[PDB]
């Protein structure tokens, strides 16, 4: 499960000017994949089509080898876990928030899920623990804690596929990174990368520009190619240092 393939996909919301043009790629089960490129390059539209918020105008999208137009749509969408940078929670108990994608979960399954995704500790130390009401939709929690909850929430729903918007706290980021790691374990992950920090180890990087894939591959190979990915990466992570080099001086001499 978690196999994804776009074959010659074209799409437009307008049905006038296109947004995606001949998009073709294949993702093996369990691979971590990064989408990179400018705003409006096709990143979000690819994910909208995967969720089947719309059907493609041309080509096909296959999940596990089946055109998603022949898959039960709610099961397709249900099998996809979404973690964005800003998570909205309901003004209810933590426990009920955690059952968002798994209403049938037992109290034991919830705590087990939270232990594996390293949110159990901070939940327990909320004033009412798991029964703490997240008044004002989670705004008494820090940014990090909301993200932990969203990761545990996804984990509990056991998705086959993840869609993750990469962030653009030391005690927390360590546990968030551990949490993400566990959440991604054994799953196909599609990361909308921005900082490009994480994705050095991505199994596949897809570089988009004006609705087309201009490059595709691993970090090392894309860097050597000195194309668009090289440009976006080194512009962001280039580092200026000092080096000793030959120069000229006008020194004093006799005669």
């Amino acid at each position: 499960s978690g196999e994804i393939e776009f074959k010659n996909v074209w799409f437009s919301y307008d049905k006038k000017k296109p947004v995606l043009k001949d998009i073709t790629f294949h993702i093996k089960p369990g691979q971590k994949v990064a989408l990179v490129g400018p705003t409006g390059s096709g990143k979000t539209t690819i994910v909208n089509l995967l969720m089947r918020f719309y059907d493609v105008d041309r080509g096909q999208i296959l999940v596990d080898g089946i055109d998603i137009r022949k898959i039960k749509r709610s099961s397709l969408r249900s099998s996809i876990g979404i973690v964005l940078q800003d998570t909205i929670l309901f003004s209810t108990t933590v426990k009920e928030n955690l059952k968002y994608g798994n209403p049938g979960a037992t109290d034991e399954e919830i705590k087990e899920a939270a232990k594996l995704t390293h949110s159990d500790h901070f939940i327990k130390h909320l004033p009412e623990g798991y029964e703490t009401v997240l008044t004002d939709n989670g705004e008494d929690l820090s940014q990090g804690q909301r993200q932990l909850l969203a990761i545990t929430r996804a984990f509990l729903a056991n998705p086959k596929i993840l869609i993750l918007d990469e962030a653009t706290d030391t005690k927390t980021e360590k546990s968030i990174q551990a949490a993400m790691w566990k959440l991604m374990e054994g799953k196909t992950s599609i990361i909308i990368a921005h900082r490009l920090n994480t994705i050095k180890n991505a199994d596949l990087i897809i570089v988009l520009r004006d609705g087309e894939i201009v490059e595709m591959g691993k970090h090392d190979e894309l860097i050597q190619k000195r194309g668009f990915y090289y440009e976006l990466f080194t512009s962001q992570y280039g580092l200026v240092v000092e080096k000793e080099a030959a120069g000229l001086n006008d020194i004093f001499e006799a005669q």
